[PDB]
């Protein structure tokens, strides 16, 4: 049972017991429309096989590494697995890897992957490299999980954009699981709970606790510092 292909600080892997349990009964469509490592969709999908799923990103770099992973598992674990093998130095990789702008899908996917297991909690931004996650995350073992998620997520739908799109697509017996920014270009919470307020689907959210999100969902089911904001009982 694959738990996580990528490291995300806000990652669910280990609220899935939490999660999985309060599903809505008989769904038929799943939709992550701000997916980030998609702990909760690779979970879905292993405990329901035949259920559609959508999953979606802002992070255009996130989403050419999802699509690639899909479309061209051999090439990308090959060229990954080559990179490992010629870059002793991580720092350099590092270096190499940052100064790099612009790439196709392929390359944007190469260099997402690497950063993400070589930085100190998968984000350039949130903490930069990181020697301990170069020794113990850039692992062939991580590299060697890549082909099962291949094979996990071979009929995802994955776009790239606004989660706006996969809140008002029509469909069936869909739900939706959201785990937003956590709460403070930074995300419009306000946007946010204006949208899912208007969302036909049914939709579960993942919130830190705090006073300002309460208020923010007071018209929706809060259950509990992590909070689940759903507008279907559990
Ligand atoms: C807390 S992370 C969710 C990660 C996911 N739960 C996991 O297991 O890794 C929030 C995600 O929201 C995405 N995001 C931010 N603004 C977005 C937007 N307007 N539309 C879609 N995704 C967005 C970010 O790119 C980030 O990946």
């Amino acid at each position: 049972m694959l738990k996580n292909v990528l490291r995300y600080p806000g990652g669910k892997s280990k609220a899935l017991k939490y999660i999985l349990p309060n599903l809505p009964v008989g769904f038929r469509e799943y939709r992550e429309p701000m997916v980030g490592g998609g702990a909760v969709a690779l979970a879905v999908k292993q405990l329901y096989t035949n259920v559609k799923i959508k999953i979606n990103d802002l992070n255009y770099d996130l989403i050419c590494f999802w699509k690639q992973l899909r479309d061209n598992p051999v090439q990308l674990i090959e060229e990954v697995s080559k990179i490992k093998e010629n870059y002793k130095d991580g720092r350099k990789l590092y270096e190499f890897l940052t100064s790099q702008n612009g790439g196709g899908e392929f390359e944007r996917a190469v260099r997402f992957y690497i950063l993400n297991r070589i930085t100190f909690s998968g984000t350039v931004d949130s903490g930069g490299y990181s020697q301990q996650s170069f020794e113990n995350r850039f692992t062939w073992s991580a590299i060697n999980k890549l082909k099962q998620a291949a094979e996990i997520i071979k009929d995802f739908e994955i776009s790239h954009g606004d989660y706006e799109k996969l809140l008002f697509e029509p469909g069936n017996e869909v739900f939706i699981f959201l785990d937003p920014p956590y709460y403070s270009l930074s995300f419009d919470h306000e946007r946010f709970a204006f949208n899912i307020k208007k969302c036909p689907h049914l939709w579960m959210i993942t919130y830190d606790d705090s006073p300002e999100v309460r208020k923010l969902f007071k018209f929706a089911n809060i259950y509990e510092k992590e909070l689940f904001i759903t507008n279907y009982k559990l």
